[PDB]
């Protein structure tokens, strides 16, 4: 629309089609067959064509992020959040950890930083993954973390084992959530993080097999970027791959494609992600950019680019738990 001013694997639908339910049937089949879901109801058919004005009427507003019709548009957000955002970074880190903002933090005293950082051109990030159900965000955002440290520094680019983690990492709780911290502190006291090749994923939690665990990753250390201040978080973002927690509820998150989220976010994180790069679109948005574990079918192949300098707490609390691994 000529008055946009804040724009510039996609299924296509004419607006003609919910304007009745023989045009919403006829989109609902065509939706089903290409998403490969042969399941239908009356119920999910309904939970479909609420979802979907949903992302029509989000689409006619003027925002620097477009929504998609993707293959959960017959799960309530509800379903959706309990299924692929239970990680309970939030809940962990209450019972467990310190409250956000609380040795010294690396890169306190660097002042010259890049305007604009993305570590995929660097070959420092490997391919998308998928997590399923398990509740293992934290595993995959800490192997995002250590993907990156490795490659940057060796020039080779290795996939890791979030099963090892999952498995092996007692001071977590597997599929039933977990923290990144506790998780690169299980890597250096416990001998190091095997490849994925070596210890592959199953999306559930199975007994520790010592056997699967060789040419492994060792670091040094870890540390918790200071909390509730993007500006630290992209000093870090500068030198390596972040893991933080983000909180991915609401409409606009389960069907994100494209663009800056500007979106409603919350500020209780419920899973764990990797920070891959910074920057700043051609409309002055500033941006992080997010690699995320729902496969390469959600988002921009996988990402989501989230406004930078946002609030204190950073959209979605980003800028809550941040950690990164040393080797030192």
């Amino acid at each position: 629309s000529h008055h946009h001013h804040h724009h510039s694997h996609m299924f296509h639908y004419h607006e003609r089609e919910l304007e009745s339910e023989e045009g919403f049937m006829g989109m609902y089949d065509r939706w089903r067959e290409q998403h490969n879901i042969e399941m239908r109801s009356p119920e999910r058919f309904n939970v479909f064509k609420y979802n979907v004005r949903r992302i029509h009427e989000s689409n006619k507003m003027d925002k620097p992020y477009k929504l998609k019709v993707n293959e959960f548009a017959d799960m309530t957000n509800l379903e959706f959040v309990n299924t692929y955002a239970n990680s309970k970074i939030s809940h962990f880190q209450a019972l467990r950890g310190s409250a956000p903002g609380s040795k010294d933090f690396i890169y306190a005293n660097v002042t010259k930083i890049p305007d604009k950082v993305d570590w995929r051109e660097k070959n420092a990030v490997t391919d998308v993954k998928g997590q399923g159900g398990c509740g293992s965000c934290w595993a995959f955002a800490a192997v995002v973390a250590l993907e990156g440290i490795n490659a940057i520094r060796t020039g080779k680019l290795v996939k890791f084992s979030e099963q090892q983690l999952v498995d092996c990492d007692m001071t977590n709780a597997g599929c039933d959530g977990g923290l990144m911290e506790p998780a690169f502190t299980y890597v250096i006291k416990h001998g190091g993080i095997a490849p994925e090749a070596s210890y592959p994923y199953v999306g559930k939690r199975e007994t520790c097999d010592k056997a699967k665990i060789k040419d492994v990753l060792k670091i040094d250390g870890r540390q918790n970027v200071p909390g509730l201040d993007e500006e630290a978080l992209r000093k870090a973002v500068a030198h390596q791959p972040v893991a933080t927690g983000i909180q991915l509820s609401g409409h606009g998150l389960q069907f994100y494609s494209e663009g800056v989220y500007t979106g409603d976010c919350g500020t209780e994180p419920n899973h764990g992600v990797g920070i891959v790069g910074y920057g700043e679109n051609e409309k002055g948005i500033k941006f992080w950019t997010v690699k995320n574990s729902w496969g390469p079918t959600w988002g921009e192949k996988g990402y989501i680019h989230l406004q930078r300098g946002a609030r204190k707490e950073g959209l979605c609390g980003v800028a809550m738990h941040s950690s990164f691994p040393i080797m030192n």
